[PDB]
């Protein structure tokens, strides 16, 4: 078993690294009016809470079935949008952004787009949302958002809305008017389905050939605009397989549809397994969690290093359910515990969560880096592979990064009695002021709050101690900054286990420190407990060791594991979480930024 040997040379800047997998969705349960509960608040403080805006978008299902009607078609139609608010305001609280699917009935007042009238007003409904929105967040940030067509349209999932082939364009042309009437600065893209050989997926394929060669229910024009493709395909536990059945569907797109050559193209589930809620132990842990870096290197590697691929989402901000809290297809596991006066929420940041913090240190550049075993060189469609990025500085708050992710990874296939012996050797990085490396570690053994759990005996509803417990491996094991060797070089030669995740980070020293923390806020769990989370938009840099947090009721410091995770569970053994809270980033070097504004926090029993 000749070692890995992994290659990365920071001199070779290639071309632009784009973060293009930075997206997140889930659907509301039935009945179709959560999106507001307690939950579902802490859901999106902890996707939000990854850092250097690792996760930005959250693809949500039935957006409008938060607004509801008075009056008819005959009467006179209003609509409230104050539910809907709720929820935009949420994303926006926590920095994300819509995946805006124009999907629902408005509480079953929509439901046959074949209707005339009916789809008139769809287009004022949508028209009317869109200047909502920009008159509440203006238009810079509504633009920024990926406006859709209702999800998987041929996949018969309309409620009690009449949805026919001639239907859904109607439709479409409808959000696309509404849309070009508020601004021409609206994106708006479709159909978000498989796109099956045809006859399979009529809907999906019609739509193309509409918005191609078709003719504008509303203004007769030939031709309508599709700013975007948007398709599901998904691994059967293959990872490799969900690049291959995109080129395939791709290809096809570029020969048949000239005009859509340059037109993006997104996979907006781009799951291993269908069915989120099946529970599968490799879910649970780092399996899943290196299985989804493995995926984004190969897309990276195999696609973009010429189709235009865009963006990919990894359809797994649902809440996970008794009694599989880690098991099924989610970035939190939650725990619903009942018998505290009154009920609470808890939830745990999983694996595949963190790994979405270790992605977001990757920078704008991609570096060449190869692997090889015994001299063959092996592409990512293999157990072991890389992403090596380099960051150009501009700032005095600034400096010259590398970031280089190494995944060992049998897709859904762990193997706990397995050891990969790896040589890394990076050559080629600049000189530069006091630079040092950082490594962070991910495996089952170490950072599993599943396996914590598991250990614990599966309790159903958790005492504190054993959810402190099982916190305390979210986060990857992380070693202390080393100066790097004279001359430019690291040679590492780490074991790493099946599953898992190395991030080696190489910074150089920026001339001043980093910027201050900013949005702290404190939210209740429980008597004696609270999450604190933060904002990490004015830090700058991303050379960070871990937040100091500190605590008054003379401040005193939190004692934690270092982490990067914009967001902190305080439970104190004493339940005393009284006083005032404030946060400052630290930096490689040992120098912080200023504190944030205190927040205060008074219990209330
Ligand atoms: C602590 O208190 C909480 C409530 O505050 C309880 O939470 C409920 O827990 C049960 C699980 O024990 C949940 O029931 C499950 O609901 C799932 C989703 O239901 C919705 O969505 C589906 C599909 O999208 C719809 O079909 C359905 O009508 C709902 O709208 C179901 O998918 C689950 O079904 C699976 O397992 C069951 C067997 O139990 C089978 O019947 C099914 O075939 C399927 O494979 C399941 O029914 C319930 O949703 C939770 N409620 C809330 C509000 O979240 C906790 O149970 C409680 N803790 C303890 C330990 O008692
Ligand atoms: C990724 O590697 C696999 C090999 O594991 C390739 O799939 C094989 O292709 C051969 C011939 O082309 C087929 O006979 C087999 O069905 C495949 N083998 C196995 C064991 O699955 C695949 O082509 C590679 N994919 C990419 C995108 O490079
Ligand atoms: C709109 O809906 C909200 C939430 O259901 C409700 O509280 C509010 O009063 C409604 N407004 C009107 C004008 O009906
Ligand atoms: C086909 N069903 C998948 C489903 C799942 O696999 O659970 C889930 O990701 C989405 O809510 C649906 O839009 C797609
Ligand atoms: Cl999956």
């Amino acid at each position: 078993e000749a070692p890995h040997l992994v290659q990365v040379d920071a001199a070779r800047a290639l071309w632009p690294l784009r973060r293009f997998w930075r997206s997140t969705g889930f659907c509301p349960p039935l009945p179709h009016s959560y999106v507001l509960s307690w939950d579902q608040q802490l859901n999106l403080a902890y996707v939000g809470a990854v850092p250097h805006r690792g996760i930005k978008q959250v693809r949500t299902h039935w957006l409008l079935e938060l607004v509801t009607t008075r009056g008819s078609t005959g009467r006179g139609l209003s609509y409230n949008f104050t539910h809907l608010d709720g929820y935009l305001d949420l994303l926006r609280e926590n920095q994300l952004l819509p995946g805006f699917e124009l999907m629902g009935s408005a509480s079953g007042h929509f439901t046959d787009f074949e209707d005339k009238q009916q789809v008139f007003e769809w287009k004022d409904l949508v028209s009317s949302l869109a200047r909502r929105y920009i008159g509440r967040y203006g238009l810079a940030h509504v633009s920024k958002w990926n406006f859709e067509t209702w999800n998987e349209p041929d996949h018969h999932d309309f409620d009690n809305v009449s949805m026919t082939m001639q239907g859904f364009l109607n439709y479409y042309d409808a959000c696309s008017e509404g849309l070009r009437a508020a601004s021409p600065a609206l994106r708006l893209g479709g159909p978000g389905d498989s796109f099956h050989t045809p006859p399979r997926s009529p809907l999906s394929w019609g739509l193309l050939r509409h918005c191609h060669d078709g003719t504008n229910f509303f203004t007769g024009e030939a031709g309508v605009r599709l700013d975007y493709i948007s398709l599901h395909r998904k691994g059967a536990r293959s990872s490799i397989s969900i690049l291959e059945q995109e080129k395939v569907v791709a290809q096809q797109i570029r020969q048949l549809f000239p005009k859509f050559a340059d037109t993006p193209i997104y996979n907006d589930e781009a799951d291993p397994l269908v069915g989120w809620s099946l529970p599968q132990p490799w879910r649970a842990d780092v399996t899943y969690a290196a299985m989804v870096v493995k995926v984004i290197a190969q897309h990276q590697n195999l696609l973009l290093a010429a189709f235009p691929y865009a963006l990919l989402s990894n359809d797994n901000a649902f809440l996970s359910y008794h009694p599989h809290p880690f098991a099924q297809r989610t970035l939190t596991a939650r725990f619903q515990v009942n018998n505290t006066r009154p009920p609470h929420v808890q939830l745990l940041r999983k694996p595949v969560l963190t790994a979405m913090g270790l992605l977001a240190l990757l920078d704008e550049e991609q570096l060449w880096a190869e692997v090889s075993q015994a001299g063959t060189v092996l592409d990512s469609n293999h157990t072991v592979g890389v992403l090596a990025s380099a960051h150009r500085p501009q700032g005095p708050a600034d400096a010259w990064r590398a970031a280089v992710l190494i995944y060992a990874s049998d897709d859904t296939r762990a193997h706990p009695n397995r050891s990969v012996a790896v040589t890394l050797r990076l050559r080629g990085v600049p000189p530069g002021p006091g630079l040092v490396y950082v490594t962070r570690y991910l495996d089952n053994g170490l950072c599993s709050p599943d396996g914590e759990w598991r250990r614990l005996g599966r309790p159903v509803f958790p005492t504190a101690e054993q959810f402190r417990r099982m916190r305390a491996a979210e986060d990857p094991v992380a070693a202390a900054p080393r100066p790097l060797p004279a001359g430019g070089r690291l040679t590492l030669r780490p074991a790493l286990r099946l599953p898992s995740l190395l991030l080696v980070h190489v910074c150089a020293r920026p001339e001043k420190p980093p910027g201050q923390v900013t949005r702290l806020r404190a939210l209740p769990l429980t008597q004696g407990q609270l999450v604190l989370v933060w904002s990490d938009e004015h830090v700058g840099s991303k050379c960070l060791w871990t937040y100091e947090i500190q605590f008054s009721q003379a401040y005193t410091p939190v004692s934690r594991k270092p982490s990067t995770f914009n967001l902190f569970v305080f439970s104190p053994d004493t339940g005393a979480v009284s006083g005032s809270y404030r946060v400052r980033a630290l930096d490689y070097w040992a120098r912080p930024g200023p504190f944030s504004d205190p927040v205060p926090y008074l219990e209330v029993p």
